[PDB]
């Protein structure tokens, strides 16, 4: 669940399914976590729940 | 929260990041319906744990 930045970008729509299928998933640049993808009906319920 | 379609967030897929970490949230659509936001990590995690 976590993808280098140029794995992100040459299998974003792997990428964006694999979000909404399996949850929210990282991007990394050169190891170190930088953004995380994650599905929108979720983001709004954690929003909620903080 | 600007809302970039699959295949423009894919094209431009470093200035979707840019904008993430230096704007905020940026949300990615399919079909002209939002589907997921890319979120600056830090901010998912605090999020996480207040949840």
């Amino acid at each position: 669940h976590v993808w280098p930045v140029q794995d992100a970008k040459a299998r974003f729509s792997e990428f964006l399914d694999a979000c909404i299928t399996e949850g929210p998933q990282i991007v990394s640049r050169r190891g170190a976590e930088e953004a995380v993808l994650v599905p929108i009906g979720e983001w709004r319920r954690l929003q909620a729940a903080a």
